[PDB]
């Protein structure tokens, strides 16, 4: 299953496929893989629902405790240090992705942030603008590597996010492509300075079934 | 990967899927797996595109070479013992599904044979009416069980083989489904009293077409 | 062993079947499998007769706990809250949830399933229906084919007598209608009313209808 | 799966399930276990379709091949010993079981034979009266104990043996009982002193619906 | 360490990395992985020096055997056939086989690439390229997208030369041009005309402006 | 990945790669392996950007902890000692090197001091005059064996180390060399009498294009 | 690596190599094992630099912390108690060897005292009067056998102690020689009436140079 | 142990170690690990003094059979490839050979080595080394090759990258001033292979270990 | 078990222990290690009387075949060769040690040869002078170090032979020593340019009661 993050010119987004699986067999449909966890922040787990739920609401459970507590919250990299700590407690499975965005930061076009993590349960920033997890996550990186010249704003960056999922679903049977059929697409999340919201499914749609008839054309055009 | 065979009033129809898999990776999309083994026969093999094309090929050398050194091809029974010789071989792996037509059968409209093999190396003749093979075969069964009733010729046969093989895939991500964006549909063959005929690809195309505006 | 559930128009039915095994001897043929846990829940186990009593003995027991000392009872999501922490606490068979949202916005929609993964994970499930056990994968095959027939309570629990006898016809885990005994699969069905049994005779009818039908 | 034999004044019966399963799915309905090898003999294998009738047939291809050779057929012993060579040479799972008739026995009354074999290969001669193999022999033969004392003839011997198959199938889901939707039972043969015959489908389904009104 | 091969209007094209890794350590920086096997064939393995170079030897011995006892070379289907027999004798590595059918219908289509799985089963790639080795995956989704681009011999080699940039910058198994020595990838293309080796001087060439278009 | 670290009369210089792996695969091209960890300390561990970072700031943390009780730093002797402590605690990897200046040693001129670590978690104080971690570190030294001569003050140090990073990355694929198509290099800080200072990226960038074109 | 340790008529001197190994690499060349514990004690380890010293300074803490509460120091007796009693404390790797002189001993010029410790932690006084711990142990031991009659004082104590180094390395490449090169020598501590005392490098370099010149 | 081999204009150069070992324990100190094997080679191996004196000498008998029954020496490539047979056959040597066939002169030197499989490889680089001490000895090349000009250069280049792999690696043996004991050198060009005399490897060593105090 | 040999100036001599032991059980005091196996060579085996006697008479054997074939002696290079394929076909255990003298070598009074065998079964010319083989040889092979210089002629050369054995009986307890209480000593061979010949046991009783004394 796959989780892709970008950075565009004043925020970030990410999206997730919605197919689980046991085995070979396909147990899912409609897995929801990223949630708003606070305000600014958002996470994303390459796992069954339970895992992404589970662990995104006990992640936005610690922010906002600390909001109530200190009235403040937390500096990003507090954070990520509590995410980090949430991590490596729960190696006792798969690893999550957060993207986020630093209201306090100095240069406002930049202040995205995604944050993954290794098997060892450590953090890292991404600095190349974008970054996947997941089974189908070398075949999205490979795809947005080509196409993030393209992104100059949220809704090229979100149409750059759908296109590096349906890359991974073209190659990765793990990673579920748009179900054209049964009106099933990505889930998405766009952050900027106005806070973290969910992307509409309408326009989610919209790009998906863009990004098949544009690869329909290009195929009989090659052939 | 998944293959389907069924019975019609008149023949037997066999068709596959095309997808090829290496773990989660998919490694083929244009993956070939049911061929035409002699006049009256098809085998189709849920493995790699190799294991596929050079089982056929070893099978229909074979029925061919006795043909040719006694004048008279085999009968039904001896083209399966000759297949189960083959598959019984090789096991010391995907196992073959085997569509025929016995020409020699009293009732034409029942002629159609359709023979699997278990995981010993075992024949069986099919009397359900259908059968299927591979990652997706419990789907694809269970979906030809609930439209077999719909049966009734050769259009409505090859129309139930491609709605087995699109379960498959809708609940197996080992079996591919029908590629709109490439153009790559389900492989099938058809056989009645005429011969084996491999089915265009056009007709399976608008039968594909139909199932899925049909789910929309 | 198989348990089935499905979603109608108003609420939701679920049904499991007779039969336990030990191997390959049938070891039990009047197993009860689905209970009412609460007036608006019920559970089913695909396991032996005592796991699946156990079980919904000891939910029913946490749910009847949390209104007596709150006065009133859980939200639907803290029912599946509570289910789950009980079976990731037992981890260290899995049951299938269906219920009725006495509080969701749409009555006709306020049917739930909630399914368990290996690792003790939930699952609300919005394809309709459902099946656990060891037929689960024919009775959800026969259920996709006959979903749309779904337009009542009895249509509803007709297609679940239907599912469960597909599922019972290509694994011998899961028992079907044993027609010399009088024995037939148990089911409870959930709308605005609440949850009740359904009687013996209804399940009878359906499963004679359906043999019928298949002769 | 099972196969069961027994003993009636005059001569023999050998019958078996319809069954076969991969785990805990069920792969057949429709398998024949019981052969008739030759004139005066029957086996019965309680594992695949394939297992049963290629033991079968290579069984009949020797017994033939030595009367074709000698002119006259193996006695009773021979055939046994034939038979031992046989299942020793491929243990080196599934047993069989065989039913014959001495033509050459003093007593015609009691020219009824049944042979088994156990798991390391070695013959038995079963002085019971009755046998079975397979996952629910236990049961069978517990049923046949209790209703043995009713075999007076060939007909009340036919019923025991189907009434035995019956409790092995109530008892064991690897063994199936008759199935009146499909119209399916179990397969049997009868042996005496005219020779071996294939019991009508019919007669088998008469004495199981007889069984199913009886405990109903 | 990766192959890769694509088709193009007339012919076809093959060129390898030229790196070797014992575990984390570079072993080999002039690591010539492809070789011409016949007038209208090439060889490429994702190995050391010597396999790369002892398979294309003994395929060629083979192609060449045949051409002399016969009269005629092998048809297409003959030389994959051989080539299938040599690899599953010696699993009991996984090379790439690009070609061109001389006696093919249309010209233009008239290139052929052949690759082998681990169970030593060959398969003719009809997506238009193909990439084997380490940074395989990573080579095949660059060339995916850059496919559209070729349109003749040049620009074939230069998605080529691409492609195996693609695996180096991600695939530390896979060599990257090195310019302070003066190393590149090597190539074989083929046409109507044969096949022959790619002069050093073109793929240098090629190798500078992919590398100042990245920066 | 590789760390290397070198004394200069006057001070110490550390300098680390940038890459990791994961397999085979390059997961990062910015990792900074290298932080100061107090005004004369600087820790690198051949690790993960977590690894390195993580525990630099929990050393960095109780070196400032026991100023801020005590009134005044940790002796040199007494900042091993602690991290030694939190070397072996965490073993029940990979291991750190410490580059630091005692700033109460006799002699000026040689204050600058490295710390590495074994296995099994012991410290061990460099008299050779450099030293190196991580899967490139024997390319590293036996190229900075050869080198050491020309180190004379901290700008011919600083060549030194940057160059022992190229060698290991010429030889080992798990270090990361120059990239200068994304301009990114290696990290590194000096130390002498006035503190630990990060070395300016454009001092790294004018030595790493230097050795390229001196090689070339 | 190795460590000697020789009684002489007056005291005990003890002498370590100075390398380390990492398998076949050579890891330092520096290594100090043998360390002065107390006024009349000195500890070696045939281990690493941190095993050598972490070991010596627990051990010099233990014995001057009974020292200032109780007043007196512990009597020799007492010193091998604890030191056996930390030596099964972290088995529970490199055995220590212990070298002292027994103050209140009756007889001054045999008052020196070898302890060594066996694999299961058992502590044994040598009464042979001599011993060598570590991989050169047999051949030091050997060499000092032929070579102990030499010994009548504190420096051919010294001598044959570096002679018997030297012929651990000669026949030992996990110990190392003399190196000439970079001027590192083994290190050696000599204990008498008067106390434990750090043995002038440019003696153990003057004896060195003495045996080499010898045996050319 | 540890077997060194460089290029130098208008030939090669293969120079060994004297040590053998037995775990930690030094079992010979005179063991000689390379031989000449025809006219125009020599091998070396790093192994025990019998595992490179039986190889090179099975080698040289092949090399000698076959110019006996033709009349011809084998070709450079015909060479590597009998060799090549031997090692795959028994299963890591290290060849140095002059190519007297080569165009050009100057660079008709070759050295051939061998990897964990059997798989032959010839030598760009300049240089090659096998054996415990080798990545030493490699990195210390690198660093000097630059220096080599002609024969005499190029064996002290290999004498110094020997003097590092031991400085480096317990299990190869450095120069022993005590007993006289250095390491063994062959040199190949186009008047043949010459067995390097022990007086001049000495002087080379000498030189060294003076320059390094 | 050890076995020792060393070269003087005019041949070569080599002496063996006569225990053998089993685990820690002393089953023989009698055993002969050394035997000759031709006119100027003799060999060793540490290991039982049967290992070292067979060896030998199969070596001997061999030796003389060739002789008797082609008229004259197999040379010394000859020798090693025929006696290297012996070891390596037994080992595909205890390993040889030979004594020979080279009767066409150039200077007589260095024609004496040792030649001994890795665990790999190679072979090695010893050009220190001596070697020894066994459980006991390190001790041996110590004490013959300092002892060697001694060596001055055929008896001089025996004298330290013995003293070798007598230092790794001391040493080890699966070497026996001379047992003066049975009257069994070392067995011994001498080879000069007269050939090989056993050394009386009156030679070596004198001896070892020599440096018995010597050390008491």
């Amino acid at each position: 299953x796959t989780i892709v993050a970008l950075k565009y010119p004043g925020g970030v987004v990410m999206a997730g496929d919605r197919r689980s699986t046991q085995g070979n067999m396909i147990s899912g449909r409609d897995v929801r893989k990223v949630y708003i966890t606070d305000d600014y922040t958002a996470t994303g787990i390459a796992g069954t629902a339970a895992v992404a739920v589970e662990f995104a609401r006990l992640y936005a459970v610690e922010l906002e405790h600390y909001e109530k507590l200190e009235g403040v919250p937390l500096t990003f990299a507090g954070k990520i240090n509590r995410l980090a700590i949430m991590v490596r407690g729960n190696l006792a499975l798969a690893l999550p992705l957060l993207a986020g965005y630093d209201i306090h930061a100095s240069d406002p076009q930049s202040a995205g942030r995604i944050v993954s993590f290794d098997a060892a349960g450590g953090w890292n920033i991404e600095e190349e603008g974008y970054q996947a997890v997941g089974s189908g996550s070398l075949f999205a990186k490979s795809s947005m590597k080509k196409l993030y010249s393209q992104v100059t704003d949220g809704d090229s960056g979100l149409r750059v996010a759908v296109e590096a999922l349906y890359d991974a679903a073209d190659d990765d049977s793990a990673t579920g492509g748009p179900d054209l059929v049964r009106g099933i697409f990505p889930t998405a999340v766009i952050i900027d300075a106005d806070g973290a919201v969910d992307v509409p499914e309408s326009r989610i749609a919209e790009l998906a079934r863009a990004i098949i008839e544009s690869r329909s054309g290009a195929d009989t055009f090659g052939s």
